[PDB]
């Protein structure tokens, strides 16, 4: 029989065992290679078939899991179950029909396994659980950058509002314009986290929604790498705005703006949409290299779609122009340059070249030109002149705070489109920025990856720990599955006083803060810690010349990442000098007013916000969608086996599949079940042990003895029995009577 043995790029390959040695099996893919006995797995007999639930495989192991997902992917089936957990592999193209209104209708009220695997089925299951258990629900959509979390979040939201309700759906282009950006991992990367709650009444009908937003990436506002961009809105506005709007806002091609021109200044466009962009909007880079290519994104088309979206959800033209005005104001702010004053003030002056930028910025932000000049080049502390570098920092700090408060306003404005006075329960969907790394990793990556650690820990806690504790408490005798927990990595980062975030905070507060001093402290205070290393020990050449006090490696659950620690101290400080806060809070423009040691910890904001979020998640029933990124090239039909296997492993899916060999995803109190059916029962079953009625019910419903197991207080059901479980659980008088009548006929 063919078996699975290791392959360095496919993860596993098919072969036959031709020989055996002390520590090896000899695998024929006349040619042979050696494999460890424990690295060789049985294969499914039919290599061309697939199963919708990996629990249905004859052999449950990482190799058969990988292959099943692969076969499905090759047939454009991106969704596959492991019991009630969904695996979604990014197709990197639009699969026809699978998100249609017809498809949506077909999933309504269907138990898991009665329809093909789909995000819609996870959404419907959350809805069903909310109704049956009278408990708010969370759907956690996890995965690395570019895996498909945001797309799947949108599908869930569309499903729920279309089935059980639209403005929640329609508002999305607005959030993405202000909070998403091109990174090298994802053309449409989310640079903020969100928890979107759909709220329901007692009849389980949608009454409104609420979007909680988290931790916008502020550094991106001012600078980007050459392959990356600022937030979409800048490019959508420059590409799509009318000439009247362009003139009023003094806009031009992106290369004319410091806050855009260190990044990629090319638009997403195709042959057709390029013709719709006016010549005066195109940068030299765009004219030379042409447009950026994407199946989803198009700067001109997205500007139009965004404006349509704004109108549909109730934003008036004044509101729209206000938003654009602040965006342009931030752009002109960035164009203000400073120079050495010399012995006059000892500080700096605005460059003569920056006169227009000062004028435009002041006009758009409702500020007096001189007030802005003074606030950027001096500070009362005595009114002292600032040095050029401090002026640069003042400018950028103001820009970041203005844009960030604008984003806050956008999210608030969105919430105002679907408000509700009261609700019974909610279904919330969590979409965070996912695990990411690059040639050069900084504090932004450190914070993003920390959040991903925390979320993986929640999965481990809910699915691998608590599940097994339940089986144990109920006396089920399910074989224990051991796994590598990541709490130690979390503690390295967030522990009081000694954790990296607190050591960083300590540095910000020292007389002479230093990235090197901070980095040395991290290594010194964490001698021998398993989750920390020095850059010279990196697996990658690019990191080998970083000094011990210039970086560190964190052994994340998803892989080791080497961080350069330059700018960690400055990036940890969210504070805005009162001079700048006062300037903007006293703007002559109402809209801008309504948006609104010197040290505020960014790291402590990551920790505090995540812990609040985790509190909310812990109070809800949780469902999980594990998004998988198939390759690093954003291409369709390119399944990178080893890459995908790595994700299945670190996400915990291999551990979960192991547990499911003998686990039970569905359960209820058998006393409560008996109590529910009691009023309809004939004396002959009413008199017997409550487990006996249950057994009679199960058998009448066609369940076999192996499908269920009675614990101490709860009855448990195996994977693939969700349909029968859902039938048993219905509390409707008609349905209870129906099933008892079936039992009566069975007897
Ligand atoms: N189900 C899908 N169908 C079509 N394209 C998809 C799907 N999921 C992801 N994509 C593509 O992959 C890109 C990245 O997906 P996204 O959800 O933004 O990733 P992230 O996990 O970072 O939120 C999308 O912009 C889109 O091009
Ligand atoms: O590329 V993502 O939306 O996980 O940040
Ligand atoms: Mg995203």
């Amino acid at each position: 029989k063919p078996v699975w043995a290791p392959h360095p790029t496919d993860g596993f390959q098919v072969g036959n065992i031709v020989d055996i040695g002390p520590d090896s099996l000899t695998i024929e893919p006349g040619k042979t290679f050696l494999a460890l006995i424990n690295q060789v797995f049985p294969a499914e007999e039919d290599s061309k078939k697939d199963v919708e639930d990996n629990c249905s495989l004859m052999y449950l192991n990482e190799a058969t899991l990988l292959h099943n997902i692969k076969v499905r992917y090759s047939k454009d089936r991106i969704y596959t179950y492991v019991a009630n957990i969904l695996i979604a592999v990014n197709p990197y193209f639009d699969i026809p029909k699978i998100y249609s209104s017809e498809t949506i209708k077909s999933y309504q009220g269907k138990s898991l396994g009665t329809m093909p695997p789909h995000v819609f089925a996870i959404a419907d299951k959350a809805f069903r659980d909310m109704k049956v258990l009278k408990l708010s629900q969370s759907i956690i959509v996890s995965g690395e950058s570019g895996a498909g979390k945001t797309e799947n979040t949108k599908f869930v939201l569309r499903y729920l509002t279309e089935s059980y309700g639209d403005r929640i759906v329609e508002a999305n282009p607005l959030l993405e314009a202000f909070g998403n950006a091109k990174t090298v991992r994802n053309n449409n990367s989310s640079r903020f986290g969100k928890f979107v709650e759909i709220h329901f009444n007692e009849k389980s009908s949608v009454v409104g929604g609420f979007v909680s937003h988290y931790l916008l990436e502020k550094s991106r506002i001012c600078v980007q790498g050459k392959e990356e961009r600022n937030y979409h809105i800048f490019y959508r506005l420059c590409a799509g705005a009318s000439e009247d709007i362009r003139e009023r806002l003094h806009l031009s091609s992106p290369d004319n703006f410091r806050y855009l021109n260190r990044g990629c200044t090319r638009y997403f466009a195709n042959k057709e949409t390029d013709k719709q962009i006016l010549q005066n909007r195109k940068s030299p880079e765009y004219l030379k290299a042409g447009s950026l290519k994407d199946p989803l994104l198009d700067d001109h088309g997205d500007f139009i779609r965004m404006c349509t979206a704004m109108k549909k959800i109730g934003l008036d033209d004044e509101e729209k122009l206000d938003l654009f005005r602040v965006v342009a104001g931030v752009l002109h702010l960035g164009n203000i340059d400073f120079e050495e004053a010399g012995s006059t003030s000892g500080g700096c002056n605005l460059k003569n070249k920056s006169t227009q930028a000062l004028e435009y910025c002041a006009e758009l932000l409702g500020l007096d030109q001189d007030d802005l000049r003074v606030s950027l080049t001096t500070r009362v502390m005595i009114k002292v002149p600032l040095k050029v570098e401090q002026a640069n920092n003042a400018r950028d700090a103001l820009a970041k705070t203005v844009y960030s408060h604008l984003f806050d306003h956008v999210v608030n404005r969105v919430n105002q489109c679907f408000p509700f006075e009261t609700s019974s329960y909610f279904i919330g969907v969590l979409d965070i920025a996912g695990f990411e790394y690059f040639e050069h990793n900084s504090f932004e990556q450190f914070c993003i990856n920390y959040c991903n650690e925390k979320l993986q820990q929640f999965f481990n806690e809910r699915i691998l720990k608590e599940e097994q504790e339940l089986y144990q408490k109920e006396g089920l005798g399910v074989n224990e599955v051991h796994y590598v927990d990541n709490q130690d990595c979390i503690d390295l980062i967030e522990a009081r006083l000694v954790g990296i975030l607190d050591i960083l905070d300590e540095e910000n507060r020292l007389p002479q803060p230093s990235d090197q001093h901070f980095t040395s402290a991290v290594h010194q205070k964490h001698k021998d810690h398993f989750r920390l290393s020095i850059p010279r020990k990196s697996k990658l050449a690019i990191h080998r010349n970083i000094r011990d006090d210039e970086g560190f490696i964190i052994r994340h659950f998803a892989g080791a990442v080497c961080y350069e620690t330059t700018q960690f101290v400055e990036k940890n400080n969210d504070a805005l000098h009162m001079s700048l806060e006062s300037l903007i809070c006293e703007s002559r423009d109402k809209f801008i007013r309504e948006l609104f040691l010197s040290f505020i910890s960014v790291g402590n904001k990551f920790k505090t916000q995540l812990n609040l979020l985790l509190d909310k998640l812990r109070s809800t029933g949780a469902s999980f969608i594990r998004c998988i990124k198939p390759n690093l090239k954003m291409t369709s039909h390119h399944f990178e086996g080893a890459q995908i296997l790595s994700q299945l492993q670190c996400s915990g899916m291999v551990s979960v599949l192991d547990l499911m060999q003998g686990g039970f995803p569905s359960r209820a109190s058998f006393h409560e079940l008996y109590n529910m059916y009691k009023k309809y029962m004939p004396d002959k079953l009413a008199r017997l042990d409550p487990r006996l009625f249950c057994k009679a019910l199960f058998k009448a419903l066609g369940l076999n003895e192996i499908d269920y197991k009675f614990g101490l207080t709860k009855v448990f059901f195996r994977p693939g029995k969700f349909a029968e479980f859902d039938q048993i659980m219905k509390s409707d008088p008609d349905h209870l009577a129906e099933l008892v009548k079936r039992v009566n006929h069975w007897l």
